């Protein structure tokens, strides 16, 4: 909430969300390298938050997240923005291969909270820098690509009540034959960032 204040190039959310906005987008394209979604030799080298990152130079992709980004904004922060899932699918076979889940909190303003150290832009380099690395490490563990999989992007946002319904929790069930691992975490006064990943375990012991 906020008067007499254009959104067009804000500070106080808009601000939090530059970061939250970035950190999704580059976590993201990061992970378009990692999990392959396509031709990696559309990939751009960078340095953001302090480390270097790798990004995917895709008009598409970049196309997809510019409206998801742009809306994320209106459409997400209108609300305060919450949850992130996305789904990499096989589009060969038809089936999830690869679900990322990260969780992106972030609030309006400081009420009556100062943010840690000079800047709290430490945490956000922490962590880009574990999300960014979390998802390449682990690709280094994992095999190589080979199928051209789909995109499935979730976005979560809070509720004051309205009777609990829970998502994408109530149900056993959720892919087929996936392990769930928990790679980091970060939290902020202004906005908090978890990371999480699974990947199919073709019966593993």
């Amino acid at each position: 909430m906020a008067l007499q204040l254009s959104r067009e190039q804000g500070i106080t959310l808009r601000g939090s969300a530059e970061i939250v906005a970035e950190f999704f987008s580059f976590g993201i394209n990061s992970i378009l390298y990692q999990r392959g979604i396509y031709p990696s030799e559309t990939f751009t080298r960078v340095q953001k938050y302090g480390l270097t990152l790798l990004v995917t130079t895709d008009l598409e992709l970049i196309k997809y997240l510019n409206n998801v980004v742009e809306q994320l904004k209106d459409w997400l922060y209108k609300c305060s923005v919450q949850k992130l899932v996305v789904v990499i699918s096989n589009i060969e076979s038809g089936e999830v291969l690869e679900r990322w889940q990260f969780d992106i909190e972030c609030d309006k303003t400081a009420k009556d909270d100062s943010a840690p150290r000079e800047k709290s832009q430490k945490a956000i380099q922490d962590e880009i820098r574990s999300v960014i690395a979390q998802i390449t490490a682990t690709v280094t563990f994992l095999p190589l690509l080979e199928v051209s999989c789909s995109f499935d992007l979730l976005i979560y946002t809070d509720k004051d009540l309205v009777v609990p319904e829970k998502w994408e929790e109530s149900g056993p069930q959720f892919i087929t034959n996936s392990e769930e691992v928990r790679l980091r975490s970060f939290t902020t006064t202004i906005h908090k960032v978890n990371s999480m990943v699974a990947y199919k375990i073709p019966v593993n012991d």
